[PDB]
């Protein structure tokens, strides 16, 4: 769950992502007349001085904003989520529960890396850098860019050809990519730094597309694995299932992205991955973001 004032700043940062029949920024007054509730309602909700929010009123709030289904589960948690009179409590700290993480996929056999709650790349091992093929210059050049280590960077950048590498399959992995980034996002929608990361991934004409696209999905996958199959235009048929494991920390959550192999010759692929060189991980995204 979320305090009142908190889920008051979310509402708003979702408003404004919103562009009207003329092309207009949604204000109050629209997001009241597209939820049937009067602008006072609006105003008390995004000042966090409503007290008690009614299943009506969240109802009307995720459909008139258009939410994925990921998104309305997200919505609805941090609008009735019970907060407990005791704050959370975490076997370890921020730093150890990274490290930890860290610790593990660099045990790895498989691809794997770390993502954070913009969910930007904070941690990768080696296998995963092979695998996807990054130029390591783009990796020396994504500090000089606010979405310059994000997922959604990666899928839809023009720097990093990834719609090549999944070819046909491009529809599938884009619609998915998108709905995890959305789901996972939508309880920092109204931090700063996430509107300057929206901005700089709305320049890219691939990323609006699948973003306006979204919320016309009627089956959700951003809570499933993905099962990847399709000829790569190096590696050759391949077949292989990401997860995604999330760990809680005092700064935010942590995701854990592994790729398990599901026939012989990506086996045989990531078995030749990881022989290569050796097993280490690369320090990506600077992780806590703002510590403080
Ligand atoms: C450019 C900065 C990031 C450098 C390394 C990132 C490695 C992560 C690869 C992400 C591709 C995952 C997308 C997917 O499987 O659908
Ligand atoms: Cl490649």
């Amino acid at each position: 769950g979320m305090e009142r004032a908190a889920f008051g700043k979310l509402v708003q940062a979702l408003r404004r992502e919103h562009r009207d029949e003329k092309g207009r920024v949604w204000t109050q007054e629209v997001l009241a007349e597209r939820t049937q509730l009067p602008k006072r309602t609006i105003e008390r909700i995004e000042n966090g001085s409503l007290a008690h929010l009614d299943a009506d009123i969240l109802l009307r709030l995720a459909d008139a904003l258009e939410l994925t289904i990921g998104e309305r589960r997200e919505f609805f948690f941090a609008a009735t989520g019970i907060i407990e009179q005791k704050s959370a409590t975490y076997k370890r700290s921020p730093e150890e529960s990274l490290q930890y993480l860290i610790d593990m996929i660099r045990n790895m056999n498989v691809p794997a890396f770390v993502t954070d709650q913009y969910v930007n790349i904070i941690a990768a091992n080696m296998i995963t850098i092979r695998f996807f093929n990054i130029p390591m210059e783009l990796i020396e050049t994504a500090p000089l860019l606010p979405h310059g280590y994000n997922l959604m960077r990666v899928v839809f950048g023009t720097e990093y050809d990834f719609r090549r590498v999944v070819g046909t399959m491009w529809d599938e992995v884009a619609r998915h990519n998108m709905q995890l980034f959305r789901a996972i996002s939508l309880r920092v929608r109204a931090d700063g730094y996430f509107v300057e990361l929206l901005d700089n991934l709305m320049q890219y004409r691939e990323f609006k597309r699948f973003w306006e696209r979204a919320h016309l999905e009627t089956e959700d996958t951003s809570a499933e694995n993905f099962w990847y199959q399709y000829t790569h235009p190096v590696y050759g048929l391949l077949s292989y299932v990401s997860s995604r494991s999330q760990i809680p920390t005092s700064m935010g959550l942590l995701s854990m992205h592994t790729y398990i192999p599901l026939s012989p010759a990506t086996t045989d692929l990531f078995a030749k991955l990881s022989t290569v060189a050796n097993q280490d991980v690369i320090r990506l995204a600077p992780w806590p973001r703002s510590n403080g």
